[PDB]
Parts: structure tokens; sequence; C-alpha cells
């Protein structure tokens, strides 16, 4: 006996969580709750890193990029050196 | 004395996965389990990772294929490098 079938769906979703086997988000069990700022509560989750929080991803990827960039470059410098010892045993 | 099927197997599988001895998934849970939110939970759950990792780890993955190149390069480099030697012993 519940007073509303979110009531017993809240309820459901606590008593899983209590036993941690199943892992519900947060926010499903925002949604379920009867709390009158849910709506405040579900925009501060949904909002993502800060302004340099994400930026810094992109970051690392063009700086992960540009290792991957300098490794060719390496590559093609040591095949250029391997080129330039054989042209050089082959002069003399 | 069960309602369902269902019922009867969710419970069957959370009994196992209490145990820990058998690891049993959360969507396999979710899946048997009777919610309102099974759907919801079932994308959440099972929704593609972000493009940020997965750059990241095709990143990782052609920094690794350029560093064995740059490691063949310098093979080669360093094989070249000892035939130059031999060839310059020999015109001696």
């Amino acid at each position: 006996d519940a007073p509303t079938i979110a009531a017993e769906e809240f309820e459901q979703l606590m008593k899983l969580a209590s036993t941690g086997i199943v892992p519900i988000p947060p926010d499903v069990l925002i949604e379920a709750s009867s709390l009158r700022n849910k709506p405040k509560l579900l925009e501060m989750l949904k909002q993502g890193p800060s302004q340099e929080q994400m930026m810094a991803q992109q970051i690392a990827l063009a700086g992960e990029q540009a290792k991957v960039a300098e490794t060719e470059s390496k590559t093609g410098l040591n095949v250029a050196k391997t080129q330039e010892t054989l042209a050089s045993i082959q002069t003399n």
C-alpha cells in the first residue's frame, strides 16, 4: 500500500541501491523522489564541467596528436639518415 | 509462490549475485527486474562511450604504432651504420 506508483518505484530503487549490487545513478533516484527542488537538483546535475575543465580535454588530445606527429617525423628522420648512410657507402 | 516467472527469476539472480562468487552484470538484473524506469536505466547503462575517450584511445593506438615505426627506422639506421663502418674498414 503506497500513495502513488512513484512512491513504490522510489522505494524499490532505494532498496536496490542499498545492497549496492545494482548501481542506480543519482539522477534516476532523484527523478523518482518527492522533493520540491527536484528541478533544481536535475539542472545542477545535468550541467557539464567548468570552462577550463572541459577545454583541458581537447588540449590533451591536441598534445597527444602532436606527440604522434613528432614520432612520425622521427621515423622519417631515421629513414632519411639510413638513406644518407647508404648513399655515402655507395659513393665510396 | 511468485507472481510471475520473471519475479522469481530476478529473485534467484539477486540471491546468486549476493554471494559474489559468480559476477552478475547490472544490465541483466535491471532487465529481469520489474521497474517502470527499466528502459531508461537500460539505455543509460548500454549507452555508447563518449567520443572524447574514443579519440583518446585511437590517438594512443596511433602513438604506439608511430613508436613501433620509429623503432624499426632506428634499427635500420643502426644496421646501415654498421654496414658503413664495415665498408670504411674494407677501404683502408
